[PDB]
């Protein structure tokens, strides 16, 4: 004759989560559906758990609910309502129904009870219809847009506030970001006054520049940047640990011989023998040829052609050779500043007659490294490329889908920061233009050039390390990015495998899942588009197995969290003392040996205000928000399935073990490697 429904609603704790809109709820089940019933006694504050008792038609077994908000009245400041979950008990049913949400309620929100499902799993027809309608609507809200033909697809949004609220920064992240921008302007202005009439005449002058910033500690390379051992160390454990490969033969255009490097070898063998023993490594920045730097110079194979106080910046495409010495230290042993060898682009070594020439060579290798790292390793290959997958998750996976639930905490952030970044950070005029040689426009062309070579197999850490020849700790010791990254790769892969096995019982279940198929196909066709001049991007058009699904999800999750953390949060230590890693140089490279002086070097190195702006950029890009959730913290995820909860438990406990092992390893290091501690790795790419 009627049922009594006990309704409990948990509102999210985040700022503005609450609402004063009038809320109603309609309940549907096997027997029919109630009317919209008022939940209108008391307030919905952030963090609240509020209870209601409403009476209506007995729907029998409950199958879905619909919340409605009237959107507030004249005085409502922020009617949008963030709902974590609704729990209902019906007087006629011996069951507790739990409806996870974790999304913003704007006007209407449909929710289903119980565990995640694949689209073909058996559910009431009205559930399947609502699921199909959700996804129709996703496609109108979440649309592809592109910087150019040669960039990965991004979310269509003019500014951050045009984004769907589910993918905007939380108010806490927007405050953390806007406050960081204000603090940077204040610290720049105070440091500008303090240093205004400073005679800039030594490398140690640059130490002033980080002193009035809250960076979490003096840059850990400030005291040792000038030592070859610590210069070499950072190609393993600094901000850009992705380019060094094992050298099994010198490139024909980098004609280093035993006579150039023998004074550096110290295990009793010559250069050819050390190459065969796997102790010789190399970096090749050839991708930077053709790069257009601010003020006009265009990099050639030979460097630059024989050209008041204009802002003119330079870069380089060097090769550099390194050697693992008998103590296990990676030492820099040769640098050629540009690609085409000869007298005007010679090989520089730590044994230069003129010590300033070797220091200048190391600075040219750093400028190439900085521009490559910021634009390719960090901006393109974390943010801009994984942004396509975040967009495709919203377009193609229903909120009921288990892989939607898995990805939510990891995709969060990237749409918001990238929408902001296109306007304020690496877009035209942004803080990047003030701080990189390739700023001014050349930085977009350069990312385009890099994106043409991008392949999804690059995001597979064990395969990429093996491919680079850097995975054998007996030949290449002291490589903590590799050690910690591989431990976390395995932990994430194990977890994802266990989630997949709960919902997909065999390969057929993958092939039949039209949403996961649409998801990968959307990236394949519209996300990482193989356009004229592009290599294949390694994105499959479909999934055929559980293992293939695991491998793509692991790559993606590991990149959003760990890889971004390793190449982003390492920036204070890498760049905070400018001479450790200059990102702008002001004169072209030398065309003969014996020229460099401390003074010609200081005039090539960034100006005080260029260096200050680099520090400011790093400060902004590396600020953790006070609401950040770190790796494995799934406190705001929508899981209900008991087995999924247990898989999460095992994963968190694994992460906890990896954390203690990293801290134990660190206690014996001269310079602890902390960027891959789980407690410092955000779930996502949000800054
Ligand atoms: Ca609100
Ligand atoms: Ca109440
Ligand atoms: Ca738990
Ligand atoms: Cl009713
Ligand atoms: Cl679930
Ligand atoms: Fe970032």
């Amino acid at each position: 004759h009627h049922a009594i429904y006990n309704v409990e609603v948990e509102t999210g704790d985040r700022e503005h989560a609450g609402t004063d809109a009038t809320i109603t709820i309609r309940i549907t089940g096997a027997k029919g559906r109630t009317d919209y019933l008022k939940l209108d006694k008391g307030s919905f504050e952030a963090g609240s758990k509020e209870q209601y008792t409403v009476q209506g038609f007995d729907v029998g077994d409950i199958q879905l609910i619909e919340l409605h908000s009237d959107g507030g009245g004249y005085w409502s400041g922020d009617p949008d309502w963030f709902v974590n979950r609704v729990i209902i008990i019906s007087s006629t049913q011996d069951r507790v129904y739990s409806f996870p949400c974790f999304r913003w309620v704007i006007k209407d929100m449909v929710l289903f009870p119980g565990e995640a499902t694949l689209p073909f799993n058996e559910v009431p027809a009205i559930v399947s219809e609502q699921r199909q309608k959700e996804l129709e609507q996703r496609k109108l809200t979440y649309q592809w847009d592109y910087v150019s033909d040669d960039m990965p697809g991004n979310i269509k949004a003019k500014t951050h506030d045009d984004l769907p609220r589910d993918v905007q920064f939380t108010d806490e992240k927007s405050r953390s970001y806007q406050e960081s921008r204000k603090a940077a302007l204040v610290n720049l202005g105070i440091g500008s006054l303090f240093t205004m009439f400073e005679n800039w005449d030594s490398y140690d002058d640059y130490h002033i520049l980080y002193r009035n910033w809250i960076l979490g500690g003096t840059p850990n390379m400030a005291d040792r940047w000038h030592e070859d051992r610590w210069f070499g160390y950072q190609f393993l454990n600094g901000a850009n640990p992705v380019i060094l490969t094992r050298c099994d033969a010198l490139p024909s255009n980098f004609p280093v011989t035993n006579e150039h490097v023998n004074a550096s070898l110290d295990r009793g063998k010559n250069l050819d023998e050390e190459i065969k023993d796997g102790h010789i490594y190399i970096v090749d920045f050839k991708v930077l040829v053709g790069a257009k730097s601010y003020g006009g110079p265009v990099l050639e194979d030979i460097g630059y052609k024989v050209p008041d106080e204009a802002d003119i910046r330079y870069c380089a495409a060097p090769l550099a050779l390194f050697y693992v010495n008998k103590l296990g230290h990676l030492m820099p042993i040769a640098i050629q500043i540009n690609q085409e060898p000869g007298p005007e682009n010679p090989i520089w070594t730590p044994h230069e007659e003129n010590e300033h020439d070797w220091m200048m060579a190391k600075f040219w290798l750093g400028v190439a490294e900085s521009n490559f790292h910021q634009l390719n390793t960090h901006l393109l290959r974390t943010h801009l490329t994984t942004e396509s997958f975040a967009l495709s998750t919203w377009r193609n996976l229903a909120s009921a889908h288990p892989i939607f639930k898995l990805l939510q905490p990891h995709i969060y952030g990237v749409l918001a920061i990238d929408t902001i970044g296109r306007k304020e950070l690496w877009g035209s005029g942004g803080i990047v233009d003030q701080s990189l040689s390739l700023g001014g426009g050349g930085h977009v062309t350069f990312m385009e050039k890099c994106f043409k070579e991008v392949n999804l197999q690059d995001y597979h850490l064990p395969n990429a390390l093996k491919k680079r020849g850097v995975d054998d700790p007996s030949k290449l010791p002291g490589f903590y990015y590799r050690d910690d990254g591989l431990a976390l790769w395995e932990a994430i892969e194990t977890f994802i495998g266990e989630i997949i096995a709960i919902f997909y019982k065999n390969d057929d279940d993958v092939k039949r899942d039209n949403e996961i198929q649409s998801w990968i196909y959307d990236v394949h066709k519209n996300g990482w588009r193989v356009n004229p001049g592009h290599q294949d991007h390694g994105v499959p058009a479909s999934f055929e197995s559980r293992e293939q699904l695991k491998e793509v999800l692991t790559s993606l999750v590991f990149t959003f969290s760990c890889q971004h953390a390793a190449v982003n949060f390492s920036q204070k230590d890498h760049y905070g003392f400018t001479p450790n890693a200059p990102a702008i140089l002001r004169h072209p490279p030398p065309k003969k040996k014996g020229e460099a002086t401390l003074q010609s070097i200081l005039s090539t190195l960034p100006s005080k205000s260029q260096a200050a702006k680099a520090i400011a950029t790093v400060y902004i890009l590396t600020k953790f928000s006070e609401d950040e959730r770190y790796l494995g913290n799934y406190s705001a995820t929508a899981w209900e399935d008991k087995d999924a909860l247990d898989a999460i438990n095992r994963f968190q406990d694994k992460l906890e073990d990896i954390s203690k092992k990293i801290k134990q390893r660190n206690e014996n290091l001269e310079v602890p490697y902390i960027y891959l501690l789980p407690e410092r790795i955000p779930n996502g790419t949000a800054i």
